[PDB]
């Protein structure tokens, strides 16, 4: 058989040059980086290497931290209650401003903040599916500790004004964090030009394995770590490396990074082709802006059958997408998709909507 | 070359069938299991037989929790603070009893606890390396939230009084954690037996990936999530799953439980041939109680000079192995060790000392 998938911005295909980098990290070198001997400096240059790709991944700077995490949930945890520690409470800044549109990784902890005593002010998003940036601003009091907007949403691939944050956040003095993940490999991300003094991303949208991501850290800001230990990450994340996953998240950056012209010109264009010929059907509107959005990212909405029967019907033909809120059939598309799985798509997606 | 390994309590090489079991979570398996479509479900058997592999492995009952984490620092981490906002700061229970022997993961944690003002003691290790279970009772004030006391400490290999310490816990109804990562596939495991409400462990000490780890949660014991994001693992601890590490480490402590006997019996007579062997030069004491101990683990010291030479000469001859606070030599052996190895390690250890 053969299947199709289409849910990428839920998660993606490890590459196999990937598996292939991190397969002897699993095999005989296996030492512990912190070891002294033979087997833990063994790992030094491959984790140097990693590194370093994930630094020019993002155009992080020398002076700067991309600290190793196990996934964007450890990431946008350890930055919202790191900052409630160091600028919530020991600063007076009772404030967080975020978006509605965030991960719930971001949006459950801001609910956790909020039970402890902290004001969060979830900016409504507009029709355009967007946050203007003029929002934040009107938001910004001067006792806001940090401004969190993610760079690109998952349900839309709607891209955020990211930049302009950064520009408003860094006029009034308020740390700036921005979730990256469904950013990476998707459109150019740099953080300099972001002015973002946080970042988050995770391997597995971007065809790393599941369960490692990364924290940007911009030079001289201070977080409290969210695991103490004080052994690994300059002190800053403790826990033994999972050196496999961070070989294997490097080449997965350098990849993504090195597909970018690819993704805007042919999964973009995949992701054109499907939705013109999508929208050619009786009352299907695409959710949220068709210009400010990911190549790979195309938002359906279907009269008043839900999606999730679509998206069952679709999975009895093998082909695996997802919902969005709107609810609406999330298609996600990746570098793997090919134009014969899109008119296969086109096709199967017609039929099961008309029976 | 033949190099040999003597390093396992800072961390152990992947069993060949637990690399082969994860292998194709890294291939064609790749889908998240929180999907609807056939990439997610068609992860559940695996992660199934994982999770009871781990069940079983700790004798954790159906109604109790395994809480899949990123390593034993993790759970230490989420313990320690949730038991924190949920017991010190919501019911006064503003003091923790831990011992001077835990590894940097509570004891760090815990330092950072007091900087917020919660009261800590930390019991001192007697001259017979263990701590006896009357001092937390001497401890345990009605303001105790939690006792935490590793089952095995990582230096000495000394096993401490993990039951008793559980029966004075559930006497006085305080919350019991153990740091039980070095006890994983050294000695039989009970969480029943333990009384613990909570229990750590990390994969890569008993031959499973680094990078994945887990926490025993008691039946109806509370713990604000570390991860908030309340997608995965029942709401407790957010992020998409590391299924291939998670089914690695279910077949690690499989394979890890089954050993035990082989363990106590041949990997114990290798350390006691090993450590017998080794007494028998000028004035190298062990260090600590040669009873209570864990079946790997040797930890010698040698007249007046420093661990660290005798490291740096037994790596030079590609011999692995660690230092341990008296500085001592650790030497921690695994199922992997042969006799033929401990002998060539008698021979080298011997020529490296007197050179
Ligand atoms: C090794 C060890 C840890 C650290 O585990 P990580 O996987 O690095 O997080 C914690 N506690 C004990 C007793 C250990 O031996
Ligand atoms: C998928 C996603 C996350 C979650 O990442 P995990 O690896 O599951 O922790 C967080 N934020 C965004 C924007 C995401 O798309
Ligand atoms: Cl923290
Ligand atoms: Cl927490």
């Amino acid at each position: 058989v053969q299947r199709i998938y289409l849910d990428n911005n839920a998660t993606t295909r490890i590459d196999p040059k990937v598996k292939e980098i991190m397969d002897p990290f699993l095999r005989d070198h296996y030492g512990n980086p912190s070891s002294l001997h033979q087997f833990g400096t063994e790992t030094h240059p491959a984790i140097a290497e990693a590194l370093d790709k994930l630094y020019k991944g993002i155009n992080a700077r020398d002076i700067d931290d991309v600290i190793i995490t196990s996934c964007a949930t450890e990431s946008n945890n350890w930055v919202l209650k790191g900052v409630y520690f160091d600028e919530c409470l020991k600063k007076g800044k009772n404030h967080i401003v975020t978006t509605v549109a965030e991960h719930p990784a971001v949006r459950s902890t801001c609910n956790f903040l909020e039970s402890l005593g902290v004001e969060v002010t979830y900016l409504p998003i507009n029709e355009h599916g967007s946050i203007t940036a003029e929002q934040v601003r009107e938001a910004i009091t001067e006792k806001t500790a940090l401004v969190s907007v993610m760079w690109a949403n998952n349900e839309t691939g709607l891209i955020f004004p990211i930049e302009e944050i950064g520009a408003i956040c860094k006029e009034k003095g308020v740390l700036f964090h921005t979730d990256a993940v469904q950013a990476i490999g998707k459109i150019p991300v740099d953080v300099l030009k972001a002015n973002a003094d946080f970042l988050s991303f995770s391997a597995h949208k971007f065809h790393g394995p599941k369960g490692i991501g990364g924290l940007y850290i911009r030079s001289g800001v201070g977080l409290t770590p969210l695991f103490h230990g004080g052994e690994h990450m300059n002190g800053r994340r403790s826990g033994t490396l999972n050196v496999p996953y961070i070989v294997g998240m490097g080449e997965a950056m350098k990849l993504a990074v090195e597909h970018l012209d690819y993704e805007k010109e042919v999964v973009g264009k995949l992701r054109d082709k499907l939705e013109e010929a999508l929208l050619k059907i009786p009352d299907v509107m695409v959710v949220g802006d068709r210009i400010h959005r990911v190549p790979n990212t195309t938002l359906v909405s279907v009269r008043g059958i839900e999606g999730e029967a679509m998206l069952w019907d679709l999975n009895r033909s093998n082909i695996a997408a997802s919902t969005g809120s709107a609810t609406a059939i999330r298609l996600s598309l990746s570098r793997f998709n090919t134009e014969a799985e899109i008119d296969k798509t086109i096709e199967v997606f017609s039929q099961a909507a008309v029976r």
